[PDB]
């Protein structure tokens, strides 16, 4: 009927020193990347009958969650944004300066608002079934307070109809912004594959 997926552009990510992507044994998606690096994202979807000719928009959020507040709740909670640290905020030269992340090389027109949480909204057109763009993180795990460092950061996207109703969603279950993405990615893969 209808589905949506978010993934990194594998071709480029495949052997990059700056980022790495993997799937868990449970098929959830994991991304590790350095801050200040362009991560190539591709959002794809298939729509049902009633939306075939709909004008749609795509919302992009970057939130945190833990065992106490699950992913489905967190991604739609306007108060769950991952917060940029003080020093990266004031040192920021991309507007809005306090956003943890930015969208570049977007094939689609986009706008930004923090009203209901830091969100980039891609304006699309009837018939669009994919959205390509780079996302770049301007703060990192190392910057956060121990309690926040323990929470999981999540990149979530929502496909909305003309009336603003979410009709599909997808996310990268865990995103980590670290110094050596290949170290963490490798440890993750070995631990997963060890699982008989
Ligand atoms: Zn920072």
């Amino acid at each position: 009927e209808k589905w949506m997926e978010i993934d990194v552009l594998k071709q480029k990510v495949a052997k990059s020193s700056d980022m790495a992507f993997a799937i868990s044994s449970e098929h959830e998606k994991y991304l590790w990347t350095k801050m200040g690096c362009l991560v190539p994202i591709q959002v794809k979807w298939k729509l049902d009958k009633r939306h075939f000719n709909s004008n749609l928009s795509l919302r992009i959020r970057f939130v945190k969650y833990d065992k106490k507040e699950n992913v489905e709740y967190a991604i739609r909670n306007p108060r769950s944004d991952v917060m940029k640290c003080r020093s990266h905020t004031e040192r920021e030269q991309h507007f809005p300066f306090d956003s943890f992340f930015y969208i570049r090389n977007s094939e689609h027109e986009f706008s930004y608002s923090a009203e209901k949480g830091s969100t980039f909204t891609l304006i699309m057109y009837p018939g669009a079934v994919q959205a390509n763009f780079d996302i770049i993180f301007m703060c990192q795990e190392k910057c956060l307070d121990l309690d926040d460092r323990r929470k999981t950061m999540c990149l979530a996207v929502f496909l909305d109809d003309e009336n603003g109703n979410e009709i599909l969603h997808a996310y990268i279950k865990q995103v980590r912004i670290v110094a050596y993405p290949r170290r963490d990615w490798k440890n993750f893969c070995e631990r997963e594959d060890a699982k008989q």
